[PDB]
RNA sequence: UUUUUUUUUU
């Protein structure tokens, strides 16, 4: 039971500082009483790092059974490892953090700290999560969609575990007080699990009194030569209001050191803030990197814009937007936090007193907001099927979870209208720490040696802002010139001619070659206008994607420049990623229509967007890999594809009139199946479509087709040999002289018993009784040949 | 056709 930790005398008084210390046997007495326990605790309350210890000295670690933690952020995994394992006496090999791609795992480990994803991600390895005893879920109050997708998995865990006589504990904890999505949640558990509420101790004082600058200007110089000497934080909306005040207040100056705070932030300018100021008093302009990200020590003023930037999926559309609206109760207290973490601090809010009763108590959950084929392909996985029976926290919308499965069945991830579980194809993707429409490029792209390509190009579209903003006489001429700087390299990259055609996937390539070819440069990323911190995440995430790959397929990591054969095909596997997104330009009326594209998900013109190296090119059909609105509706990530290729690549979004005589249909060897050329047209905007070799449509039809190819020998190769001796042609299967023959009926009949359209459809056939068409074989030879036929019937080795 | 990302987990 009882294990000792042999705490050093200096951290022991600190450790009693926190206040959670008290309950230590009231939690554990908990755990051990109920199977599922919530423990809310504000900032500072030592819940995080403390409660692992607990359950690790009442003996919850052993063997195959150790305590997780997981966490929203990767600093916050590896830093928390970090505080406990020092807190403790132990070694990094005892309490270790496993994030996306670094490690500090050993058998040794018995304190795991992780990333929640990485905990879902342990999930699909083993649903039951036998090396684990006691998961905590921390920060539960961001309820970030892993967060939510771990909780309702863990109650069926953690009642699967029970009924094993294996009991799983789940601890819940959250900096928030209100857990109502939890303890009221029928579906989630059952029984509302008992809350643990635990105090900590540095009061906030808050003020309350059309554009959030001015008045944070006139706050900052308020306070500034009213109030003694202390840091001043201000939350801003986004990056231009953080510049906008910075170099504001620079014009304004008694003591002020400005420093201004994005996450995009060079992680130099960045680490500016932390350190103490240079007669110059700290005031920092931030966007909520300050809220959660970084925890600022100087700070003692805070001034509250009230409003936060958001990213609004458009079911309808599929289309991104950004707007900026009132912050939340709990986000406008969690930044008057910030203001007095170590000393008494001051949040003066610009709203009304009034404003904040109108704040919506509590944000909506980042699952409701954005697509969610993600989660359901992970859930696929998991062999959960009917969506809506998961129990999420807060469902996402209806449409948002038909949107999903109708995408990863547009994929091929999942089968089939009754139900669509998870397919071969679906469950590798599910593997790839990626999007699944890059997932599926992923899997498609396992050929021509551009799977490092598309690794590439993945890996630079999953990150976040990869080029350098540079926005908004001779100071402007230094930063004019960089843009066209930039502008220049962007087009350098992507070529002219096929080159060309990939587009921006293309000037992602490029920009992804060039950086690896430097090195990696930190001189080369300022120089060439590309962001230093995405590249390094670009090189890692091109690292766990390559790794990945190599599981699901046994076979020089910084690359060298591409053929123009090979780019071309990097257009088909972004097209097929991208079949969603493809639009068309507007030839034939209205103005606004000039230049624009049409796509079926959305009435409005579309169009390339002016930084795009498509811009002045405006080819007829494109991918676009987003569309964000602002001024217009702009299509971002933008490629070319060839019409001709809509059809063979897209084939669930186009509709085929009827399969064509001229050219008459074949039989593929490689597929196993009748191919015939149909022409097709796009489903919802009806553009006509060429005729191209497709597959042959389900039917009655293509049972007969195929059984002529059958008996020329060309499904199997072994019935080649007999093609001579036919009594009828194989091609009265279609059409024939003789009405009253009954030899192709009985064929055709027992092929649509056992629903043999294909070799493998046949071959499946063949399993289940493997003298399936025998009988029905030998009509069409003479009798005289039935006994050599039976002695080798399997037309098939093996 | 003319560029206006808040924040983060695999």
């Amino acid at each position: 039971v009882f294990i000792p930790v042999n705490r050093t005398p200096e951290m022991q008084e600190e450790r009693l500082k926190l206040p959670i210390l008290a309950e230590e046997q009231a939690i554990m007495e908990a755990v051990a009483e109920h199977p599922i326990v919530i423990v809310c605790g504000e900032t500072g309350s030592g819940k995080t790092t403390q409660v692992p210890q607990f359950l690790y000295e009442a003996g919850y670690s052993s063997e195959d059974s150790i305590i997780g933690v997981t966490e929203p952020r990767r600093v916050a995994a590896v830093a928390m490892s970090q505080r406990v394992a020092k807190e403790m006496n132990l070694s990094h090999r005892v309490v270790s953090y496993q994030i996306r791609y670094e490690g500090n795992v050993t058998e040794e480990t018995r304190i795991k700290f992780m990333t929640d994803g990485v905990l879902l991600k342990e999930i699909q390895k083993d649903f039951l999560l036998l090396k684990y005893k006691v998961v905590i879920i921390d920060e539960a109050h961001e309820r970030s969609v892993y967060t939510d997708i771990l909780l309702g998995l863990l109650s069926r865990i953690v009642a699967l575990r029970a009924k094993r006589h294996l009991p799983l504990k789940l601890l819940i904890m959250s900096a928030t007080l209100r857990v109502e999505d939890f303890t009221q949640n029928q579906r989630l558990f059952t029984t509302p699990p008992p809350v643990i509420k635990v105090e900590s101790r540095f009061p906030v004082t808050v003020h309350f009194n059309d554009d959030y600058s001015g008045e944070c200007f006139r706050k900052v110089c308020k306070i500034h030569r009213m109030l003694p000497a202390g840091g001043i934080l201000v939350f801003l909306t986004g990056q231009a209001e953080v510049h906008a005040l910075c170099r504001r207040l620079r014009k304004a100056f008694l003591p002020l050191h400005v420093l201004p705070l994005y996450s995009l932030l060079a992680p130099e300018k960045q680490a500016q803030v932390f350190k103490p100021p240079p007669g110059t008093r700290l005031c920092v302009v931030a966007t909520n990197v300050a809220e959660t990200s970084l925890t600022i020590p100087g700070i003692k003023y805070v001034v509250d814009c009230g409003k936060v930037k958001k990213r609004y999926y458009d079911r309808v559309t599929g289309v991104s937007s950004f707007r900026v609206t009132w912050v939340s109760q709990a986000s406008a207290d969690q930044r008057a936090g910030r203001a007095g973490r170590t000393e008494p601090g001051h949040c003066y809010r610009l709203y009304s007193s009034a404003v904040f009763g109108d704040f919506e108590q509590f944000p909506p959950p980042e699952i409701t907001r954005r697509p969610v084929e993600d989660l359901i392909l992970q859930m696929k996985a998991l062999s959960i099927e009917k969506v809506i029976n998961f129990p999420f926290p807060t469902p996402p919308s209806v449409e948002a979870l038909v949107a999903a499965e109708e995408l990863l069945v547009a994929l091929g991830a999942l089968q089939a209208q009754l139900s669509c579980p998870i397919t071969a194809l679906g469950r590798t993707m599910s593997t790839f720490p990626v999007a699944p429409r890059y997932a599926k490029m992923l899997a498609l792209s396992q050929q021509h040696g551009c799977l490092p390509y598309t690794i590439a190009i993945v890996a630079a579209m999953t990150v976040r802002e990869l080029f350098e903003e540079l926005d908004r006489e001779k100071e402007l001429a230094e930063l004019k010139g960089r843009r066209a700087r930039v502008a220049q390299m962007k087009r350098t990259w992507a070529g002219q001619g096929p080159s060309l055609k990939l587009g921006d996937l293309m000037v992602l390539l490029g920009a992804v070659g060039a950086c690896e070819y430097a090195g990696c440069s930190p001189q080369f990323c300022q120089a060439n206008g590309l962001r230093y911190k995405a590249m390094l995440e670009i090189r890692r995430l091109r690292g766990q994607l390559t790794t990945a790959v190599n599981a699901v397929c046994p076979e020089d990591p910084k690359m060298q420049p591409p053929t123009e054969s090979q780019v071309t095909y990097l257009r088909q596997i972004m097209a097929a990623g991208l079949g969603d997104h493809l639009a068309r330009r507007v030839q034939s009326l209205d103005p606004k229509w000039k230049n624009a594209y049409k796509t079926p998900l959305l009435d409005d013109p579309v169009f390339i967007h002016p930084s795009s190296v498509l811009f002045k090119e405006l080819p007829e059909f494109v991918v676009y890999q987003e569309i964000v609105e602002t001024t217009k509706m702009y299509m971002k990530g933008v490629s070319t594809v060839e019409i001709q290729w809509i059809p063979s690549l897209l084939p669930s979004y186009c509709q085929f009139d009827a399969p064509l005589e001229e050219p008459a249909p074949s039989y593929c060897p490689e597929s196993g199946q009748v191919l015939c050329h149909r022409a097709s047209v796009f489903y919802r905007v009806g553009w006509p479509l060429p005729a191209v070799q497709v597959d042959f449509p389900e039917g009655i039809d293509r049972y007969k087709y195929f059984a002529k190819f059958l008996l020329e020998g060309q499904v199997f190769r072994k019935l080649a040999s007999f093609k001579s001796c036919l009594l009828s042609s194989p091609s009265t299967m279609l059409k024939t002289w003789a009405r009253l023959q009954p030899r192709t009926e009985t064929l055709l009949r027992a092929l649509v018993a056992h629903k043999a359209d294909s070799r493998d459809s046949l071959l499946a056939a063949w399993k289940k009784n493997p003298k399936y068409l025998l009988a029905e074989y030998c009509e069409w030879l003479p009798k005289a040949m039935h006994s050599d036929v039976e002695k080798n019937w399997p037309p098939t080795t093996d």
